[PDB]
């Protein structure tokens, strides 16, 4: 197996190193028969002897242009010949190139900014995390004392916890009568246990949580000070900070520092991403947090520290557990992409796709277009591309509603009309379809670079969804489940790619035509659904829509629906396809992205809607409409409220303005600052107006009523 790749310089020369993991062995391969490079497009290959002499001048030394044999590739489909001008060090590159696009004989230069080790795995076809070796996973978190003010690292490290598959400890330097804490004389020794531990344990992957930004550099700052090498890599070297997106990461030699944070912050969209926030969302249970309740430590070394311990063993076990979960996704994106996980982990899906293409461009012998200049890229931030539908809803309480899904509408549009910058209004094609409203024309005589790739992603995703339904090893099954969810994440992000400012394969027209092609099928389904099948369409949304037959009998609407889906697929082109998503006993659609519904089994989904006078009231409202089908009873419920408020009869309990009550807490040494737990309590025109009404008032526009009377 592979884990990583980087290069060292052994004097004026670059060397690739491979961290392989191999049958309980761990090691290093250095390869030195590999060299840096770029392409030059040329005026007349004849110059070749003129455009080699190009000198540089780096480090107080002379860069030059080593060996330069001629090659034949393809660009956007078109065969085209060019000059592979090789080099010596990948740093000879940033110093050579400008001299070259600035030479009269050269038209363009290409692939001039690919990091070396990345260029290495792609050109040699190597894929990281490939095997099926048992990686050793270890997670850890640390706990501090946020001093009176803010330096970062004046607060000692109160605790150091860690976790894995056998246990989860906490290492600390105070006394705590717990079976899973380990006490050690000082904070110097705490750090040492930790080091000795990663030594006995020796993990291949170390999992943290915002350890990039916190756990790791806190540790460092707090040792460049206490006289202790953070001997954490496998070559017995310390964690090292590395540049990435503008923010700043930590690679750890021989092991893989995988920082949960950057990874979660993607799949499931989330209000906040506190560990607790995250830990809940994915397996339910709950946690505990908002601190500086470290009083247990500070003078006032009162117990309760027993509490705090519990919490560290927690920060970890949680961290470990999400890691085990969110990790296979990333192992897989790394695998599809052909790059390394400390890397893969830290890049937008936008980017994973780009490496997905640099790699599929080498494999099929196609020069990669260059990234955008600052200017071409300045434009792009120019907006408004164009995304499909959202038309307004047939208002009203409806019942026996049916929801119809498009099986991956965009990956499907792209594949079917061969939408691609490289098929785009290409000259003299003989076969071609035309983008609905904007006339862009995508040729059809030849697959299209992204279309064939996408088609192949979708085709391998079916071989996995299919093999699963067949498998009894539950190990193979979850693993396959992983392969698929990744291909899926990836296949689904090409749309946005086309729209990406920095995509090398930018093509806003490819993006407009999909969106637009998107509108035409929706409609069509919408027509057909209403005309040929007598349904009233209730509300369309970018991939699908809700429908029914007013007053219609319910296990008929289902069956007419079922029926209509097989009617339509036969009318839809290539691989466009609708599917039957769900049946909801009732629902109503206020407007654009506000609406609600409940299924045959009492569950309520609502997006766009949702104090405790409102909370309790907006919900009684909801029950009545959904569960008991009644609009009156609920106004009948806003009323018996707008009136217990102007009558004044409701527990002083459902109310829990800012700033304002660090107005009495000022006695308790309660030196509150914008980061201290506070679940604090706080008109008539209020409660009824700034409060109750707006929260029951959106739902209701939906039936026309209005604040007045309501009052
Ligand atoms: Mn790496
Ligand atoms: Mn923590």
């Amino acid at each position: 197996m592979i884990l990583d790749v980087d290069y060292i310089t052994e004097e004026g020369k670059p060397v690739i190193r491979l961290f392989k993991k191999e049958n309980g062995k761990f090691k290093i391969e250095h390869d030195r028969t590999f060299r840096p490079y770029i392409y030059a497009l040329l005026r007349d290959d004849s110059k070749i002897e003129e455009v080699k002499k190009i000198t540089g001048e780096r480090h107080g030394k002379i860069v030059r242009i080593v060996d330069v044999e001629k090659v034949e590739k393809k660009f956007l489909g078109k065969p085209i010949t060019v000059w592979k001008l090789y080099l010596e060090h990948p740093q000879d590159v940033p110093t050579l190139r400008e001299k070259v696009r600035e030479h009269p004989a050269v038209v363009d230069i290409f692939e001039y900014d690919i990091p070396f080790a990345k260029r290495y795995l792609i050109d040699k076809g190597l894929i990281p995390m490939e095997g099926e070796e048992e990686l050793k996973i270890l997670a850890f978190d640390i706990e501090t004392l946020y001093h009176e003010g803010e330096e970062f690292g004046k607060g000692p490290i109160i605790m150091i916890s860690y976790a894995d598959e056998n246990e989860a400890r906490v290492i600390t330097w105070k006394n705590i009568d717990l079976p899973y804490v380990e006490s050690v004389s000082t904070e110097k020794e705490m750090i040492k246990r930790f080091l000795r531990i990663i030594r006995e344990k020796d993990p291949d992957i170390i999992v943290t949580y915002n350890g990039d930004s916190f756990d790791f550099p806190y540790l460092a700052k707090r040792a460049e000070k206490l006289g202790i090498k953070l001997t954490i890599g496998r070559d017995g070297s310390e964690p090292k900070m590395q540049r990435i997106g503008d923010m700043t990461a930590v690679e750890v030699k021989g092991r893989i520092h995988f920082d949960l944070y950057h990874v979660i912050r993607t799949t499931i969209n989330l209000p906040t991403y506190t560990l607790e926030a995250v830990y809940e969302a994915i397996f339910g249970k709950p946690k505990e947090k908002v601190y500086a309740d470290e009083i247990a430590k500070a003078w006032e070394s009162g117990e309760n520290l027993e509490r705090v311990a519990k919490y560290s063993m927690e920060d970890a076990k949680a961290t470990y557990e999400l890691g085990k979960e969110f990790l296979p996704m990333e192992i897989q994106l790394s695998r599809l992409v052909g790059q390394p996980l400390w890397d893969v982990s830290r890049s937008s899906t936008g980017n994973l796709v780009e490496w997905f293409l640099l790699r599929k461009a080498y494999e099929r012998n196609e020069v990669a277009p260059n990234k955008p200049s600052e200017e071409e890229y300045q434009r792009r931030l120019r907006e408004s591309y164009t995304g499909g539908f959202v038309k307004e809803p047939e208002k009203g309480l409806w019942e026996n509603i049916v929801y119809l899904d498009y099986k991956s509408l965009y990956p499907s549009i792209i594949i079917t009309h061969n939408v691609s910058p490289d098929t785009l209004n290409l000259e003299g094609c003989k076969n071609y379809d035309i983008a609905p409203q904007v006339g862009h024309k995508f040729c059809k005589d030849i697959p299209g670079f992204i279309p064939s790739l996408l088609g192949h992603l979708l085709e391998e995703r079916q071989k996995i969804k299919t093999k699963m339904k067949e498998t009894q090893d539950p190990i193979e099954k979850i693993l396959l489940d992983y392969r698929q969810k990744a291909i899926k994440l990836l296949a689904n992000s090409f749309y946005g790619y086309y729209g990406y400012a920095k995509a090398r394969w930018y093509c806003k027209e490819c993006a407009e035509s999909v969106t637009a092609w998107g509108r035409k099928y929706i409609e069509l389904v919408w027509k057909e659904l209403e005309e040929k099948f007598g349904f009233k369409v209730l509300y369309i949304d970018t991939d699908g829509l809700y429908a029914t037959i007013p007053g219609g009998e319910s296990e008929e609407i289902k069956k007419k629906a079922l029926e209509f889906v097989k009617y339509i697929n036969s009318k839809l082109p290539g691989l466009l396809e609708l599917e039957y998503e769900g049946f909801y006993k009732r629902g109503f659609f206020v407007t654009k992205k506000r609406y609600a519904v409940i299924d045959e089994e009492g569950k309520v989904i609502t997006r766009g809607l949702e104090s405790e006078i409102a909370k309790e009231t907006q919900a009684r409202v909801l029950e009545t409409i959904l569960k008991h089908g009644d609009v009156e009873e609920a106004v009948r419920i806003v009323k018996e409220v707008i009136q217990k408020l102007a009558n004044y009869e409701i527990p002083p309990e459902k109310l829990a303005p800012h700033v304002a009550v660090a107005k009495k807490l000022a006695a308790k040494g309660v030196k509150i600052k914008p980061g201290m737990v506070i679940g604090y309590i706080v008109d008539a025109e209020y409660y009824i107006e700034n409060q109750v009404l707006p929260a029951v008032l959106r739902i209701l526009e939906g039936f026309g009523y209005r604040k007045e009377d309501l009052r």
